[PDB]
């Protein structure tokens, strides 16, 4: 149907850490993090890992920073094996990374990098994405060529020329790994609304974030500390069954106009008080 995991254990193999250096703050926190050592000692990156996504469905994935939210979707991806459990998706993949990859060509190239041409839908997914906005400011709008990995763009503008990249791919199951992350708040709340909830709303989706209406908006609910399953379920279900992690972070005015740093943080030691 969309996507299924049972009681899957996913351990540290050969490569797998140099892939996730490869895409592309608390990188102080991982200075003797060792792959090798990881690899010899026969370590889980991902443990008892459960799921059952439907068709059409928006899983919401958050949890403490290096918890395995990017290595779940590697997993997905075929990048890293499942030793233990059941993997259940067929169909092709589309894959947005935290990383926005950007190639030489225009803009309208890089949102349809390799794959057909379809007005309709290419004008579609620039709206959706909140591309109009960006590309009405250059004199050869969406003609504009990209004379560097896009390097005098904004963060925001190379995310959603990636995600609209991504988005624009016929695919059964989209994952989506952080894109919503830049200072420019307002314009991700439409974006999320556009894309991710409407153009979407009939595409297996998963989404990796770090904010609260995203939860809110997710049919299912994915929460990872330390490589496992913190939560999994309903937002419905959070409340009640999380009751003190949720109250904490609705307790906030606007915590998904935080920076991704903090709000990354807050949810990190949140996780810690609440074991
Ligand atoms: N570049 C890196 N260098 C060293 N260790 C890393 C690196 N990236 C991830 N790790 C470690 O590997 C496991 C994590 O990664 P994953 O990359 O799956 O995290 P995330 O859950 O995607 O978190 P975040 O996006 O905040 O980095 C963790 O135990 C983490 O500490
Ligand atoms: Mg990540």
């Amino acid at each position: 149907t969309g996507i299924i995991m049972e009681n899957v254990t996913a351990f540290w193999e050969e490569g797998f850490g140099e892939l996730l250096e490869k895409v592309q703050k608390h990188s102080s926190d991982e200075n003797n993090v060792s792959f090798s050592h990881l690899c010899l000692v026969g370590n889980p990156v991902l443990k008892n890992i459960n799921l059952n996504i439907e068709k059409g469905e928006m899983l919401a994935i958050t949890g403490s920073t290096g918890s395995g939210k990017t290595s779940l979707l590697m997993l997905i991806l075929g990048e890293l094996e499942a030793s233990e459990g059941i993997i259940k998706h067929s169909g092709r993949v589309s894959f947005c990374s935290q990383f926005s990859w950007i190639m030489p060509g225009t803009i309208k190239e890089n949102i349809i990098f390799g794959v057909s041409y379809d007005e309709y839908r290419y004008k579609s997914v620039v709206k959706a994405c909140q591309l109009q906005q960006d590309i009405t400011k250059f004199a050869e709008q969406d003609n504009t060529v990209l004379g560097e990995g896009g390097v005098t763009l904004s963060g925001g503008q190379r995310a959603r020329i990636s995600l609209a990249r991504a988005v624009y791919k016929d695919a059964d199951l989209y994952l989506l790994d952080s894109p919503f992350g830049y200072l420019d708040v307002f314009t991700e709340e439409q974006v999320f609304e556009s894309c991710v909830c409407k153009l979407m709303a009939n595409k297996t989706r998963i989404l990796v974030t770090s904010k609260m209406e995203h939860l809110r908006k997710a049919d299912k609910i994915l929460i990872l500390h330390q490589g496992s399953s913190y939560f999994y379920g309903t937002f419905s279900e959070l409340q009640s069954l999380r009751p003190d992690f949720s109250s904490k972070l609705m307790g906030y005015d606007t915590f998904d106009q935080f920076t991704e740093e903090r709000r990354s943080s807050i949810l990190t030691e949140t996780l810690r008080r609440f074991s």
